[PDB]
């Protein structure tokens, strides 16, 4: 075995990602699977780190698109393997809610819009994923028609941030009332507080990652928790504008 | 059911911090130590989570200062217990660099300025911690006298942010060139890129936490990694301003 093939499973995952090696992903993911308490952990641990580095190497031009593209296929393959180990974890239960999630317009990144989808799914919620590059009006038309309890927007490229600010305003125009969930690698609480929220009277909660989304969605949907959380949050967003020199 | 004294060690930790109980902190921390790969994990895991809760309760007026102060005593007691286990963890052989770290003016929070210090130390770096509430002038004077290869500012309250921006400016005035590291609970990369960096020609890198500081200090000091890392960083902060409507 090549020396790399002897490193720590976690260090082997990262390598595979970077290099775009699809030959050992499954057997590596599985080994990593058995060590973690929860499948989601391998995804948000090793796998994500691996994608981070890929991100960087690409950013410093030490990596190119055709390569990040091979790295994505490996990530994709790794997630795919875990997916049933996730869905086996959801006994009984019906539905706690429903969310129309979608990668904003101009953006084709979805690897994450998906992990959050698969997670909320095995948590008993219905996720109508509109896909990548979906237009604001098609976001709302579906949110209405399906009667979603929330809407999640994913965004990874700079311009996306604006499409988010935009569907926030558009939602308000149609006088929506459902909590807006924002996320995606290039999304920060700062921007969500500073540039997104203000454009909408309903809750707009920036959530950092998939596993933490379940926590918000429950709150946003709990008759007890709702009003408090939404305030705590609104007040937290009030502070950050203060700091950024409003 | 019964008393806290039967819960998960991690769950017993979080409690002790909230209530300010110092009777089982060492005994408990030890149990937590034997489960983590590295001591730093408990400090950045349970302990931090407890202190987060504490902050919150204080913020919601559900907890008062004389209580957050006792919680501090416990957190402090837990770290202390851990320190030698950290020191007995690594010593390599000699100094890699030198850093003057200090908690900004009018700020007295320091439980983190220290953890980052104790981490950096066992990794073979010399740290001259100027303490809390240190004025810009004294930071620079020491930075020069001691010929530090970096400077670290810790800040946990809103006003501190401004002092950070201030010492960035002041460093530029004395035409410094060492990299400036920003950190602290109320420190964000957004504010770091939007309001701090611009004021200084040398590197201004915001590090999320102590453990991750090692990985930056190393780059900042590597002949190889240096110019790239510093460029990737700068460019990253360039984008964040752009999203922030700048
Ligand atoms: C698991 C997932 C891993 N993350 C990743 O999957 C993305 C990785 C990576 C390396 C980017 C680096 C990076 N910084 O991550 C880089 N890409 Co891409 C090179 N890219 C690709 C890949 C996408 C494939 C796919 N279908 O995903 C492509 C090769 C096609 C690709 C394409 C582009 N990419 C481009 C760019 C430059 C970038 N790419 C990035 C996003 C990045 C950040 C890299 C960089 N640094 O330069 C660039 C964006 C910079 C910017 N600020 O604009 C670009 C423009 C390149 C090009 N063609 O030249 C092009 C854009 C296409 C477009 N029209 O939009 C990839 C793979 C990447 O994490 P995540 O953060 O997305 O999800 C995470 C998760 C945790 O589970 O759930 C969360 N979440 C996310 N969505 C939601 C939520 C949470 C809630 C509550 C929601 C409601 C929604 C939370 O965010
Ligand atoms: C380990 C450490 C845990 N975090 C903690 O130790 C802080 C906990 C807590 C509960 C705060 C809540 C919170 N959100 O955390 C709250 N404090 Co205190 C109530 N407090 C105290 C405690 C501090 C004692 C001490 N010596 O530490 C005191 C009771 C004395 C205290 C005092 C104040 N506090 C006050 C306030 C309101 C707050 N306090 C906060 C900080 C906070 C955030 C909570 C809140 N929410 O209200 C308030 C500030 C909000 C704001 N935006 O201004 C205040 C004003 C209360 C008063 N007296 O009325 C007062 C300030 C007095 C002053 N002159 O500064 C405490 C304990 C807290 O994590 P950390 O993030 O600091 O370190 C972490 C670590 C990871 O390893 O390394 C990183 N790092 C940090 N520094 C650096 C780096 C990394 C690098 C690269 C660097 C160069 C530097 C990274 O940040």
């Amino acid at each position: 075995q090549a020396e790399w093939r002897s490193w720590e499973v976690n260090k082997r995952l990262e390598y595979s990602l970077v290099k775009g090696i699809t030959e050992f992903i499954e057997q590596d993911t599985e080994e990593a699977r058995q060590q973690a308490t929860r499948p989601i952990e391998v995804i948000e641990g090793p796998l994500m780190d691996g994608m981070n580095v890929v991100g960087d190497l690409f950013g410093e031009g030490k990596m190119f698109l055709p390569q990040v593209v091979k790295s994505a296929r490996v990530m994709k393959q790794a997630v795919a393997y875990l997916e049933p180990f996730i869905e086996a974890s959801k006994e009984q239960g019906k539905t706690n809610g429903k969310m129309v999630i979608a990668t904003v317009k101009g953006d084709v990144h979805d690897i994450g819009k998906n992990i959050v989808g698969v997670v909320l799914q095995c948590n008993n919620y219905e996720i109508v994923d509109l896909g990548v590059m979906v237009p604001a009006e098609k976001i709302l038309r579906t949110a209405k028609e399906v009667n979603a309890d929330l809407i999640g927007l994913s965004g990874l490229i700079t311009p996306s941030l604006d499409e988010m600010v935009n569907v926030a305003k558009e939602m308000e125009r149609q006088g929506f009332t459902i909590p807006l969930l924002i996320g995606g690698a290039t999304t920060s609480k700062a921007h969500t507080a500073v540039k997104i929220e203000q454009n909408y009277s309903g809750p707009t909660v920036y959530v950092q990652n998939a596993s933490r989304t379940v926590g918000v969605v429950a709150a946003l949907l709990s008759d007890t928790q709702r009003d408090d959380f939404v305030a705590r949050t609104r007040k937290e967003y009030e502070t950050v504008r203060i700091q950024h020199g409003r």
